[PDB]
DNA sequence: CGAACCCCA
DNA sequence: CGAACCCCA
DNA sequence: CGAACCCCA
DNA sequence: CGAACCCCA
């Protein structure tokens, strides 16, 4: 359980809001996203000094099918990747980049490994898999008298927690939070999904961490 | 045994709680907020006799079926039942609107509330269970045709838990009442929350495991 | 000495200014007020974090009484209690609240004692007593001169420093100072005049305190 | 040691 | 030792 | 410690 | 000694 090093004293809580007009939308091919987000000043959600160390995250979400996915019916597999970036840059990176995946393998994501030449740059501090299915059925539409139907596994819940990782991040002058701001040790949430199928996600995730230094 | 009651050499006393026939808990969208610790004063066996009082285990036995309305459309959904401790009550019986801030886009998928970040030093959520129900679009007091049938996973479930390891502390105020009223601290609920647009009903008992403490 | 523990640097200091247009008026039945205000910032009577503790509390006051009340002749007795407050709410609360007395004992405060059914809510940690009396005169006129006056006790100066007292105070997100900002452990300085006795006062109070937390 | 975050024989 | 304040090889 | 030749509280 | 910075029998 103690993985964790502030003990006495509690540990400050980074929250991150998904839902309504945001919501995590995954195209064909996977996307990219940071969560380390710090911004600066005297709230309590905000850094203090330049040094910060992350020790537990947790995730909770509801994901669900999209109509134009609903339209065929197959199965599929999604992986969550949780990357951590040594040396970033002021691009944002996309999965194309950080993976290097031929093109007839786009659909399957399972298979993916790592890119060799930047092998020690990225690395993946954790890896998850989760499965869907539609039957080709939206949910909003009523079924004849004559037959019913039993939609296993149309929708899923997904929640995960974790105290075992580490990360030391440093960061520049700037009072920004954003990618730019970052000068070491960045941090990663990449979602890819099954074949051919799309999907969206709700929910809301949450940090643990101690700002140190100076 | 395994046991971390701590007090059972004389037997501890058991009030019951009896959700059946007319009064039936029934959830509709956004959860339900209730009390089961209540505790008349007086000399019965299921009263309390000081202001003063130690819970130690609590079981839980339930049926749930889905409604009638919710059974027109065929699709899943996931549950949630939460335990939860008051610290410092007040007059106004809570909502779940209250002890959960979520925003109105979350409503439907009650797996994701959080207790809100204000009250963090108020309530506290000793226990917390996940269940889930489907329903295929068919009511079950219908005959099917003579062409096919049907397989009717899990159109109602069978729901117990059996908890020792909790312990609460409550002091009463003079009155001789056991409602919501009548609590100065440490007060506990019962929360239900359905699946997305999901609906349904409950019949069952629980019971408590109390002694009495103080003067 | 003992009770600080703020021995190898200083502590902070939160000062209370009443004078000139600002000074405590007490009418009959007493006045609350909340003198824990600390507002968040980089000066330094501000705090730091969202917990502090304080600890030593000094008190300087000039009373005297009023016009209105030096037209009788009358002894009397006042109060001031301390009274720390673990459950604080929105509403401001008044000596009727806190104490619970049947009307008719408005008159005497030295008899009133804390609520029955508040008594796992507020707590009084201190309590002082002192008493004032005017012989009907003024202090502005002239004597005739055929005779004289002894004007005992006609106002008075009251001061009291005590260590032992300790506080444990949880701060909201808010960067305000005000009562609405303040989780848990609020304090009160509370007033009551003798019998029919109204006075003002005049003076200024110190605090100790050591931010704490995050 | 005093008075009251500050000092020193 | 089971199920659940109640029991006993 | 994780995932899988690569890392570190 | 659970769930998830917060608690205690």
């Amino acid at each position: 359980r103690a993985g964790s090093k502030a003990d006495r004293p509690s540990l400050q809580i980074q929250t991150l809001q998904h839902a309504g007009t945001t919501m995590i939308t995954v195209p064909s091919g996977g996307v990219c996203d940071l969560i380390n987000t710090y911004a600066r000043g005297s709230d309590e959600g905000n850094r203090h000094t330049s040094e910060t160390l992350t020790y537990k995250i947790a995730i909770d979400y509801h994901f669900v099918a999209d109509a134009a996915a609903c339209r065929y019916s197959n199965t599929g597999t999604g992986v969550m990747w949780l990357v951590y970036d040594t040396t970033p840059g002021g691009q944002a990176p996309t999965p194309q980049t950080i993976f290097a995946y031929p093109d007839t393998l786009k659909a399957w994501p399972a298979t993916w490994k790592v890119s060799r030449e930047l092998c020690h740059r990225f690395v993946v501090k954790r890896r998850w898999l989760f499965n869907m299915e539609t039957d080709g059925r939206i949910g909003s539409d009523i079924p004849p008298s004559n037959a019913s139907w039993k939609p296993c596994k149309r929708n899923i819940y997904f929640h995960k927690f974790t105290s075992g990782l580490g990360v030391r991040t440093q960061w520049k002058n700037v009072t920004d939070g954003g990618v730019g701001a970052i000068q070491r040790g960045a941090l990663y949430m990449v979602i890819a999904p099954g074949n051919g199928l799309t999907f969206t996600a709700h929910g809301q995730t949450r940090l643990y961490f101690k700002s140190v230094g100076n």
